[PDB]
């Protein structure tokens, strides 16, 4: 496949809801060498199930909010995968009070600043971290969401946060592009699911979306990992710093109704 | 390849220097079954060779400054694909007195006119001739400039046709979602070639892009041709309407110096 | 008057309820001196009123589709005004049949081309000739719509046109800047009007933003007039190349419902 | 003056080179009444002094990394002001470490940390703590920089902290809207200045700019004062959830060298 030869680790996973399972199921379908972590030890079997459906064994722990683990992790990484080929950053978190509501009232100092450290910082954590491992020809991947750029109901802090991701993703391409380093993100539409969301009223927002995205349907994980394999293949080397709306279009409509 | 079932119509192949030629290579190699037009008799030779090196005999002629030149077009490529799955508008033009000099003194009626006409409108005027052919799945492409976000020397009214193709992607997008056709563009980065431009000072641009570009240099009609194929294979179910920046993060910096 | 001093000249005036009107009033209030001009002989008297109200006697007709109409306007306002400080243009036309229905069906090369001619060209048009006329500090101001950047139903071609125009800002933004002239647009939201506009199910669109806009309400002639004096005065002196959003924060808030 | 019967709180004035001087001296000539707070010991008589030429003797201190401060001097101002109509935000904070070198070296969770805080909460923040003391028709305005919208070397962390501030500019926007408040932000470019910036290099920003910019100049304090009366004077009434650029149109020109 057109990523044949490449090693990328995988975040975020958690489920076979999970945005990164899809992208992980893609990554593989077009021959990358996959590797996993996981938050905690709450999630630890499931990863390590799908890392194996998926010819991994290489899981490792990794909550972004200690810089140790992080360390730690790249350290452990690093005596199977000296040197890598990029990776998936798919993680993001708020309290829960904070998206319900009126944006002012529901936003705290504290909220605020959880919401940014796990899901803005986070990435060039990551970047800091494992920078020296990096191949050229290496890419970084993010996941955003419309809630940066418009004010999105409910969705409150974390369109800040999203805000800070994807100038994060134009800052770290400036840095690292020198060195062979792309980076990129994807700003996917709400995904429809049968879980539960923080987003209040997701459902809603689903619903709606349907009916107005000029595709007349939401997206998928499939979609989305299509796109998150691409855009981490050789075939996109020109491309970097780039936000890629994958939503269906939803993004440039107005007043469908 | 992933492009293998797909009979795409390719139009603009000038020259190997091409972006077209470019992107006709990438989707061949990705397996896709290729038509082409030519504008002219000049023309005709060059492009039937190029066509036949992709194991293609679908070479016709498109003026697209004409609706019956179109017509008549989509008519004999229906005799042999009666149904198709989109097309690569690689197209564009206006009078060279019109890309020199301060952009007010040098900007007419006639050339605003023939700008847009050529650039912008044509893109449309072949999707109302081919509407009804188009499979679903389908996927429609333009070529685009920063020059249409940003004022650009030189650049003039070209920058404004531009501006209109890349609404026009988005009006296209909009209208033909629900029938299963998507609409994309990608604005790629001035590429690299001997020959000579319309842009006056063009070395310039390249000279200046390179320094000062994240990844360090200017794109490819590779890098460009590799994007195209994507965006126009299945891969890219869930992107429509949107113009990807394939020029290695330039639009995204500022100040490097 | 923050606009004492400036003698500015102000396009497509219609009624009472024009948004020009409304541009006008503002300026006069803050201390300007109009002139006006009209389209055809049908507006003749009631432009002759309104600017009698406006304590001007300078009305001249124009017609932007003539490159001699505007060559002549100009020599003839030149004979009482050798030098002026801007001129207001809220000016556009399409043919009705390009503004209803699938934008694909309904447009048409000659559709497309008179709504860039008369809605977009005509600005620059204006500017080419009354060039030599400006002073220093003088500011050029022309009329948006969001049609510009997402597609709106039945707006269609007008989209293209209007896109066109706020590119054509810029690029006159970028050439007159260095002789002491600022070019911006406003980009204004639906004004609830009375009579019937060009535009399809327009009333629809006027509900809809009420509900939804931020300031929950529709903006007023009144609202875009201040905007205006303000942007053609010397307190918008650090604002060149700009698109202002006039329309309550409608586009920037997305699924209010 | 425009602004005649506002009671308009202002924040960051540190010296009579400060924007928010500028900003201050704009809204008094316009005819508003003005308190001022300052941030610590330090700045307490200069500000007094300021208030005292601008005809005020409401001076508080407010250092907004504190909620309690926050809560302070609000209580305080209160006391005279027990409804106002808007308050100014121009501050922001990151440790110099962070603003010098390869952003991903440079930057660090707490530098990360203290730059969103400082730069992007503290609005909130306030707007939380005066909400119910805020008259309809009120406006809240902030400032910010080009570095959100594109990477900008050595500005680093501090980018990622405006776009966070730029996105709870409309978030915010959207909350209070209904409720008769709108909010805006100026994004101003860079000012030629005398002392010494925490950022980098910054005198060849200016040098670089003045050459580029559209209108040849950079753009003074007092161009900001003026837009700043502008959006928070019941003149912008149409206007909320705006990023309006201040900067002589630099962001909208590409390649003037
Ligand atoms: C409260 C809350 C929480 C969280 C959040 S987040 O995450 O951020 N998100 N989510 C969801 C959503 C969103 C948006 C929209 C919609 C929805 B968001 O905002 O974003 C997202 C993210 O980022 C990604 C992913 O997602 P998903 O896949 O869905 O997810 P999940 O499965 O859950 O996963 C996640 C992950 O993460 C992790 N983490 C956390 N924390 C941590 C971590 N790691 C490490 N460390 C630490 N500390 C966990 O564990 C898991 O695994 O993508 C995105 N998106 C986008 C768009 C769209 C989407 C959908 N879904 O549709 C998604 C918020 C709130
Ligand atoms: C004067 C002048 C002319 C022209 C023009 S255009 O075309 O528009 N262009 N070119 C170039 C350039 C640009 C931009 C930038 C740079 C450069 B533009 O603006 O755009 C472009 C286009 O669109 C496309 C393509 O290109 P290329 O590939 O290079 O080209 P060629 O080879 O030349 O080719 C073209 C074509 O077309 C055709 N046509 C015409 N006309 C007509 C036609 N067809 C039909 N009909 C008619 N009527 C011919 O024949 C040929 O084949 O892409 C684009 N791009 C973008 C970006 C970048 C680029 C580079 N190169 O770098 C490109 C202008 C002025
Ligand atoms: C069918 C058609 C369509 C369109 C047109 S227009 O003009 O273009 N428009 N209208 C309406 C509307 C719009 C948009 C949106 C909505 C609505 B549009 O597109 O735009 C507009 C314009 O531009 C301005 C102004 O308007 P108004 O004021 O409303 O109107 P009127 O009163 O009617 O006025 C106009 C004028 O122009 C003139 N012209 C024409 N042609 C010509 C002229 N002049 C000279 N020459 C020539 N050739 C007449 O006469 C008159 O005065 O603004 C805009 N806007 C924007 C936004 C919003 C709005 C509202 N309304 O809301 C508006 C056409 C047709
Ligand atoms: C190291 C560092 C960095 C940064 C900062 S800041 O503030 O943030 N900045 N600065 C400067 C600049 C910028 C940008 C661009 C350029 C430059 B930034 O980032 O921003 C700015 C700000 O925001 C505003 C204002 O500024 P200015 O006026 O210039 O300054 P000053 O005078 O110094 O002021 C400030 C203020 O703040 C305050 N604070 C602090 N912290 C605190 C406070 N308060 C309270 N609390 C607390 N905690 C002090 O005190 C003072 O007063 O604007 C802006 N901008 C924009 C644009 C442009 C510009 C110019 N300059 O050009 C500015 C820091 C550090």
């Amino acid at each position: 496949g057109f990523l044949s030869g490449k090693r990328i680790l995988v975040t975020g996973v958690a489920s076979k809801l999970s945005i990164a399972y899809g992208i992980a199921q893609a990554m593989h379908r077009e021959g990358a060498e996959l590797a996993f972590t996981y938050q905690n030890d709450k999630l630890k079997g499931r990863v390590e199930e799908f890392a194996a459906q998926l010819g991994s064994d290489i899981v490792l722990q990794c909550d972004v909010a200690e810089d140790a683990s992080i360390d730690t992790m790249f350290a452990e990484l690093g005596k199977v995968w000296p040197k890598f080929d990029g990776f998936v950053h798919s993680i993001g978190f708020a309290p829960g009070d904070q998206l319900d509501g009126d944006y002012v009232n529901a936003v705290t100092r504290e909220g605020f600043k959880i919401a940014h450290d796990i899901s803005s910082y986070s990435f060039v954590a990551m970047a800091k971290a494992c920078r020296s491992m990096l191949n050229p020809g290496s890419a970084l991947l993010t996941l955003s969401y419309l809630g940066a750029e418009r004010a999105i109901p409910n969705y409150n802090v974390m369109g800040l946060a999203k805000a800070s991701l994807e100038a994060n993703v134009r800052y770290m391409a400036n840095a690292m592009g020198p060195e062979g380093v792309r980076v990129n993100a994807i700003s996917a539409g709400p995904i429809r699911t049968l879980a539960a969301s923080g987003i209040k009223d997701f459902r809603k927002m689903l619903a709606h979306c349907e009916a107005v995205t000029p595709i007349r349907r939401t997206v998928t994980i499939e979609d989305v990992g299509n796109s998150a394999a691409f855009l981490c293949s050789d075939l996109s080397a020109g491309i970097s710093g780039e936000v890629v709306h994958v939503d269906g279009g939803f993004s440039i409509a107005a007043m469908n109704e």
